[PDB]
């Protein structure tokens, strides 16, 4: 928890009681575990919805949906049962509540099971299953001098009549909400991302939405890949962004502009960025994923555990901030090495909160954290993004001012700031590591075997913010060569392996004063010419499996070659700059590199020309 932040145990395992109703009697009953947090704001009333697992944290056991609500931002709370299960057997349960706030209403979607002790995706059919929607109406009152609220929960209604028996290529089995908090779209539709099974026991995600305040429901025609569960969605620039759990794999993220009729993997931004464990080979998790406006900027907040422990332990709940370009790790929200899987982040009245799980020995509580320090960090980072974008956008570029320098898709920028071992991203998300470097205005001067800088791509590890580069990127830099090399030496490039020896796209320079652009593993043809001590502007672009190399705004002869040779998607290890930064590679690049920009798309000709013409205006030095 960041400085100034704090928490309390709000739903306290084996301690907190809830009003358990059975056969007309209500009794305050102790709950073993509380899971499945969903924290929302209903026009001033904070509401925390969760599972109340009465007897055990085992999934297939007696569970009702509990709600705690507060009109004083979490200082005090009232408790109720929002949805009771069928009471059919000792393991009857309403499960994985998924919440949408609209007006003064809470719409809560839960699966319902009567007697199965088996995990839901193992069921061969839906004999034990129903899908229920309950609506809580929140009413406020200023009775007695102080603010009060109450929530009246309606009886649950089954939505099973809206579930078709067939979908493309399949027979349906069951579905559940994706857990946590869903949305109202800008057109008013209630939108639940749902996880669905078929009769082959495959799981996949869909959009399940209502145009009439929840009276009827429809499925979008499209779907995610099989294997995608617990989807969580937000709306961004007219599209739904659907972020999915993939057990034992990297999280897939999709975009849909048509209420789920068509799904496109978000390969250029967020898909495959987040891994469920250090080696992305462990179970995944539910994630909070919301779009909020902080100091005038629309951004997304995302949480997921790092899960160093593995299996379902899911320690180290982390918070992430992104503007759909840059992806910043705000930090760890949970404390130390506690197990802390599911979470829900709420931004209300310019204050940030998180309701999340803590698990010791499979006994779960929900803690309620005030994210004071985290909001401070977020605001600072957003200020930096806004300030650098404004700086670049406002430069009067050379002819009357010509086209503005583009900041659309600008993800990272290495310029004047550097420490002894790192070249600092102006956007504060991903620094490059360095060796044998000396600080110069707006960049670094490198020399010697092992020299250079490494801007990690897959080397970022569990969370890969630059995964987009495997699909498209532009890498831009100003360079000056100080010594004619003995053979061919590297200057800039994207490497597929850790050494730099297997390149996707790169630029080297040689002893006959020629450039050596490298297109994948294609034979290298030297071309053009450069002069020692003269500064040049370099652009590397890749999109649609084609790589190009520009020197001083102009493509080298023969550029625009295929660099992705087959069906496999590249897995770039890193960008290398000014050398390989590998003592094991015997090359000695003696060069200065300044102002390295990374974009998540292939820049157009005008944008490249503008960067070339403005290369001496973009640096961070004076600031
Ligand atoms: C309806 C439902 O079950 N929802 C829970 C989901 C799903 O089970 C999951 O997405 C698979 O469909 O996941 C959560 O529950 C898991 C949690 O209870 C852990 C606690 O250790 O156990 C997981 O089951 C494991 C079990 O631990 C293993 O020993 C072995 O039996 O495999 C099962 C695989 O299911 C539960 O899946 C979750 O926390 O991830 C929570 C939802 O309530």
């Amino acid at each position: 928890l960041a400085p100034g932040s704090s928490r309390v145990e709000l739903f306290k395992r084996q301690s907190s009681k809830v009003p358990f109703e059975k056969d007309g009697k209500v009794t305050e009953r102790v709950v073993h575990s509380f899971r499945l947090p969903a924290l929302v704001n209903v026009d001033g009333v904070m509401v925390a919805i969760a599972d109340a697992r009465y007897e055990t944290s085992f999934a297939n056991s007696l569970i009702d949906t509990v709600a705690k609500y507060s009109v004083d931002d979490g200082e005090t709370w009232e408790t109720q049962i929002a949805i009771k299960n069928s009471r059919a057997s000792s393991v009857s349960r309403v499960v994985d509540p998924t919440v949408i706030v609209k007006g003064n209403k809470l719409y809560v979607l839960v699966g319902s099971y009567n007697s199965s002790r088996s995990y839901w995706t193992s069921h061969g059919d839906a004999r034990d299953w129903d899908i229920l929607l309950a609506v809580g109406e929140v009413t406020k009152s200023t009775a007695g001098g102080k603010i009060t609220a109450s929530i009246k929960w309606g009886s649950p209604v089954s939505l099973k009549e809206f579930f078709p028996a067939e979908m493309e290529g399949m027979h349906t089995n069951q579905f559940l909400g994706g857990a946590g908090v869903a949305i109202v779209a800008s057109n008013g539709n209630l939108v639940y991302p749902v996880q669905v099974t078929n009769k082959k026991k495959q799981v996949f995600s869909k959009i399940f939405y209502s145009e009439d305040e929840g009276k009827t429901w429809k499925f979008g025609k499209g779907r995610s890949a099989f294997g995608c569960s617990e989807p969580v969605a937000l709306e961004w620039e007219g599209k739904l962004i659907i972020n999915t759990r993939v057990d034992y794999r990297r999280r897939l993220v999709y975009e849909s502009s048509d209420m789920g009729n068509t799904w496109l993997e978000a390969v250029g931004t967020l898909s495959r960025v987040w891994g469920p464990s250090p080696k992305s080979n462990q179970p995944g998790s539910q994630s909070s994923f919301t779009a909020v406006t902080i100091e005038g900027m629309r951004v997304m907040l995302f949480t997921h555990p790092l899960n160093f422990k593995g299996r379902w332990l899911r320690d180290r709940l982390n918070l992430w901030l992104t503007d759909n370009q840059r992806i910043y790790n705000v930090g760890q929200v949970s404390i130390g090495d506690e197990n802390s899987a599911y979470s829900s982040v709420l931004y209300k009245d310019d204050k940030l909160y998180c309701l999340h799980e803590i698990n010791s020995n499979e006994v779960y509580s929900l803690v309620f954290a005030r994210l004071v320090g985290e909001l401070r960090i977020i605001k600072s980072v957003l200020q930096s993004w806004k300030n650098w974008d404004s700086h670049l956008s406002s430069i009067c570029t050379p002819a009357g001012c010509g086209p503005a320098v583009t900041t659309v898709g600008l993800v990272g920028f290495l310029s004047h700031s550097a420490t002894k071992t790192e070249w600092e991203d102006a956007y504060r998300c991903v620094n490059a590591s360095t060796a044998n470097a000396e600080r110069v205005p707006n960049g670094l001067k490198f020399a010697g075997v092992g020299g250079g800088a490494l801007w990690p791509v897959s080397q970022q590890g569990q969370n890969q913010r630059y995964h987009f580069a495997n699909h498209a990127f532009t890498l831009v830099a100003s360079v000056t060569i100080h010594e004619v090399p003995k053979g061919a030496s590297p200057l800039l490039g994207a490497s597929l392996d850790s050494s730099g020896g297997k390149k996707l796209l790169g630029l080297s320079y040689d002893k006959r004063h020629q450039w050596q652009p490298i297109y994948g593993s294609t034979p290298v043809t030297p071309t053009g010419s450069w002069e020692m001590g003269k500064r040049y502007h370099v652009v590397l672009t890749m999109a649609n499996k084609i790589g190009s190399v520009y020197i001083d705004g102009e493509p080298l002869e023969g550029s625009g070659q295929t660099v992705v040779p087959d069906e496999r998607t590249p897995d770039i290890s890193h960008f290398y700059v000014g050398g390989y930064k590998r003592s094991g590679m015997p090359t000695d690049s003696r060069v200065t590199v300044n102002n390295v920009l990374l974009y998540n798309r292939q820049l157009n000709a005008e944008e490249i020309r503008t960067l070339f013409l403005s290369q001496d205006l973009i640096g961070t030095e004076a600031h």
